[PDB]
């Protein structure tokens, strides 16, 4: 006579396995498939039957659902962070859930502290800045690798509330980051902050860190666009046009570049996420 908790727990583990399989992840020597909607349903089933299984919430992120309910479900279950993937032998090599910060990057959830960062990023995308900041405040990793993500998402928070000096404090020039992408996107936000403050020459220079290596193309676009505005500001119109066409060609949906090409008087620093 299996108890109800035991039946729920076993069913949740099997739903987890099925979701992973439907995500192209082989488990226990079973053949995977590619059924994204089934994967999401399976992971949702797992969280309904065992809401204490943190990795099932994380799996719903992998499957595309980064709503606040999912992030908050994962955070409530954080005690079992990693238990079920470890039980299955599943690693970051196969299973790397991420959340978009809504501006430049997908942030990988690899630890309790990076889950907190991702949750704060999602909070801040919903304009719940107070809760985001509290969550970052209460995080304080002892190891510098995860603290870089805290600094970055605090910068995103400052960027989203147009606090330009605070943005600059989060992303100082000539600073080594263990995460190259955090540095690149941070530089795009610093470039935007500097341009907004009218410090055009420094904006131009900071932009290069967002451009180098095309590591984060969306950061590079913002940076190249902002360099075009700087060039336009000092009357170097032909060079401005080169960079603006470069960006429009890189990303035809980058409407401000088209606007600036259509209107040589257009002079907008892009502060809106959009």
């Amino acid at each position: 006579h299996m108890t109800r908790p035991q039946a729920a727990a076993e069913d949740a583990r099997n739903a987890m396995v099925a979701g992973l399989l439907a995500s192209g992840i082989s488990v226990n020597g079973l053949q995977p498939s590619h059924n994204p909607q089934v994967a999401a349903q399976m992971f949702t089933t797992a969280t309904r039957l065992d809401p204490k299984m943190c990795d099932a919430w994380l799996a719903r992120l992998l499957a595309g659902d980064q709503s606040i309910e999912v992030l908050a479900g994962a955070w409530a279950a954080v005690r079992t962070f990693g238990w079920e993937t470890r039980r299955l032998g599943v690693t970051d090599l196969q299973f790397r859930p991420e959340v978009s910060d809504g501006l430049f990057l997908r942030l990988a959830i690899t630890s309790v502290d990076s889950l907190a960062c991702a949750y704060a990023a999602v909070l801040a995308e919903a304009k719940r800045y107070q809760e985001a900041a509290e969550l970052l405040d209460a995080t304080d990793p002892r190891h510098p690798f995860d603290a870089e993500l805290v600094s970055y998402v605090r910068g995103v928070l400052y960027f989203r509330t147009k606090r330009w000096p605070d943005v600059l404090a989060q992303f100082p020039e000539a600073t080594q980051w263990r995460h190259p992408e955090l540095k690149a996107a941070g530089a795009a936000m610093a470039t935007t902050a500097l341009a907004s403050l009218g410090v055009f020459e420094e904006a131009f220079r900071r932009a290069q860190e967002a451009i180098e290596g095309d590591r984060v193309p969306g950061a590079a676009n913002i940076a190249l666009y902002t360099q075009g505005m700087c060039l336009r500001h000092v009357g170097r119109e032909e060079e401005a046009v080169e960079l603006l066409r470069r960006v429009y060609s890189r990303d035809a949906k980058f409407t401000p570049a088209r606007e600036a090409l259509d209107n040589p008087n257009f002079r907008l620093i892009l502060t809106d996420p959009e």
